[PDB]
């Protein structure tokens, strides 16, 4: 038993809800928050524009000492760091932005990061700014991600379409 509510229960381990995804960290605090991050940990828009923001930019400027140290992610990769006022951890994963031409192959790579946490509240990886199908990106959360994800979509409308949709 956890602190998540108001989810509807889509499968054994995927949750969704019609949430504004820094408003429910903000609430439950916990142990992991997916950031919809690029390449760079520049988190200027979409998901991570939000979250950063949320955390009075400490998000923007502990991702750029990892990124002066590591360098770059892969697209289809991830990095642990600091959940700051948000979360325990943030779990910062690449899903494959369309509008660069990469390839969407790799977000079943980006969601299998999702398994080495037993729980999580996350977004629907390459949606939004991304330029993927948000029902595609459901679909392969559903048939790739083990451990039990809490999905907060941030638009009614999609919501409503996902939930309907939904096979
Ligand atoms: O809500 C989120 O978490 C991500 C997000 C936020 C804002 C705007 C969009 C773009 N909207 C859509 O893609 C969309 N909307 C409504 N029906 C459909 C049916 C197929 S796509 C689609 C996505």
């Amino acid at each position: 038993v956890n602190s998540f509510s108001g989810y509807l229960k889509l499968t054994d381990n995927v949750y969704i809800k019609n949430a504004d995804i820094v408003e429910e960290a903000k609430k439950v605090k916990p142990t992991v928050v997916v950031n919809a991050a690029n390449v760079y940990l520049k988190h200027g828009g979409g998901v991570a524009g939000a979250l950063n923001k949320a955390t009075n930019n400490a998000m923007q400027v502990e991702s750029d000492d990892y990124i002066a140290t590591n360098g770059p992610l892969k697209v289809g990769g991830s990095c642990v760091l600091s959940g700051h006022n948000l979360a325990k951890h943030c779990l910062h994963v690449v899903g494959p932005n369309v509008n660069k031409g990469e390839d969407i192959q790799l977000l079943k790579s980006a969601y299998e990061n999702f398994n080495q946490h037993e729980v999580l509240l996350a977004p629907l990886l390459s949606a939004g700014i991304f330029g993927a199908d948000p029902i595609h990106s459901l679909r392969v959360c559903v048939d790739t991600v083990r451990t039990n994800v809490y999905l907060a979509v941030f638009d009614k409308n999609l919501y409503d379409k996902l939930v309907s949709s939904f096979l």
